[PDB]
């Protein structure tokens, strides 16, 4: 029964849960419940074309999303604005989260930010993954429904963009993990300690260790009919690391095809030397 | 069940030993020095290998014609030859694993060909240290910084896994262990092309869970050992997806045509 040990973990985890419910506005619950429309108040307004994406600036927000623009000849940029400015935020939100995981901030100044700088993009497809199915992925803060058949079409450059995330959403979803889950976890992926550079590995590990072992009795206890959950999410993060280094790839042909393109500093940061 | 998992983690491990000459115990012992007795011919430099190509007369790569004068390129045609052989040495092993001959021969023959590259390099980290590798089923011993005094692209090649051995050696793993891990990389559920993907992951889960219960009655010490090694294998795909870039720029190089096949 209850050991006194255990009983530490469950207090870290709940700790956790609530600092992500307290960074993160749209959770897995709102977002599954959103999708799955157990509602006629939380439907979105759906994209798939673009008279839709047309009606959909008419129909919901997303002006303060895309800035430096009156419009552009282009959907498929437009759209890439968009998404990022949008993970600008989410490093944003990821980035206030980290400083909630007990001992993040008592580390060196210099291995906190090459954390962030690794962990970052890992942690956005990951969350990224609770608002998709295999059709499409929500949009501005749940409002909307950008369709996976409109976003692989966009155009040459960047109908490829995306295709990989459904790809790894369909399975990492199919582990049915929830908020409570997500939050340990994300906290593992920041926590790693074989990012490149780190000055001090040692500390990182040790909070580390904690972290899996506040991961591991969570998801047994949270599906204990779910054998190896735990085994089989962690091998989760070498699809994480594709996406990723598929995505820089991706990036760096956009940098060549549309000079006239900024990105943003933070993001640039973030892949520079990644 | 706490019995089952033991027997499958003995007769891995008994069945890897059959499979598998030099193992990390005897790749430890001669990399320190102990009870072997007999040390390694050092290739430190240009007279070293050549020196070496007769002595540990390691002759088999070589032998050919058309290729005995470029040094660089007769060491990685070193690694094929050498990495052929590992292929048979792992496929034998894998019909080993309970349920893995029941399984679809097409998905057999997809699981061995994605999971050789993987389990040679976790293999690769037992023969190696931060100072070099072993070779010639023990014999020899290539320093590490002659491999990257290598020139073009190959100088490459090998500091890669140097630097991946380092860190997965860190963890301390013993053939017991290693024996269940490799056995878990064979049986992925996620390699493209599987037709009946259920018996595979089914086989895996109970793989994992022997290597699990292994790890911690083996290394009661060691907290979260598991999660430790499982993240490792991001390090191998990794290490995997670019050796295969090399393999790429390799070929704007020198490469018979009843070899070529063979490789
Ligand atoms: C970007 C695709 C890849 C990530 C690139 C990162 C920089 C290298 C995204 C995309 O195309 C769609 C989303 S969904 C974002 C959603 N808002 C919107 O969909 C509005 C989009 C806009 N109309 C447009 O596309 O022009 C949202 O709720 N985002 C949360 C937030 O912004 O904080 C992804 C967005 C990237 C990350 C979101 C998940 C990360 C996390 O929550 O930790």
């Amino acid at each position: 029964q209850l050991n006194p040990e255990s009983a530490d973990l469950r207090a870290l985890a709940k700790h956790l849960y609530d600092s992500y419910i307290k960074s993160f506005p749209l959770t897995k619950a709102k977002a599954r419940a959103i999708l799955t429309g157990k509602t006629t108040d939380k439907s979105p307004f759906v994209i798939y074309d673009m008279n839709s994406l047309m009606m959909g600036e008419d129909k919901i927000k997303f002006k303060h999303i895309t800035p430096l623009q009156e419009q552009s000849k282009e959907v498929a940029i437009r759209i890439f604005q968009g998404c990022q400015f949008r993970s600008v935020e989410a490093v944003q939100e990821i980035t206030e989260y980290a400083k909630s995981i007990p001992g993040f901030v008592n580390l060196d100044l210099n291995d906190q930010v090459t954390l962030l700088k690794y962990g970052v993009h890992e942690i956005i497809y990951t969350m990224l993954a609770s608002l998709m199915n295999k059709d499409g992925v929500l949009i501005s803060e749940g409002q909307g429904f950008m369709t996976r058949e409109f976003l692989k079409s966009l155009r040459k450059p960047f109908g490829d963009f995306m295709e990989p995330k459904f790809e790894f959403a369909v399975k990492f979803n199919a582990l049915e993990l929830d908020d409570s889950d997500l939050a340990i976890f994300i906290a593992v992926i920041i926590l790693s300690g074989d990012r490149p550079g780190l000055l001090n590995v040692k500390p990182i590990e040790d909070i580390q260790d904690n972290l899996l072992q506040a991961l591991e009795l969570q998801l047994k206890l949270n599906h204990p009919e779910s054998s190896q959950l735990f085994a089989k999410l962690l091998q989760k993060m070498t699809d994480l690391r594709q996406i990723v280094t598929e995505h820089v790839q991706l990036l760096q042909v956009i940098k060549k095809t549309e000079t006239d393109m900024s990105l943003h500093p933070l993001l640039q940061e973030i892949y520079k030397d990644l």
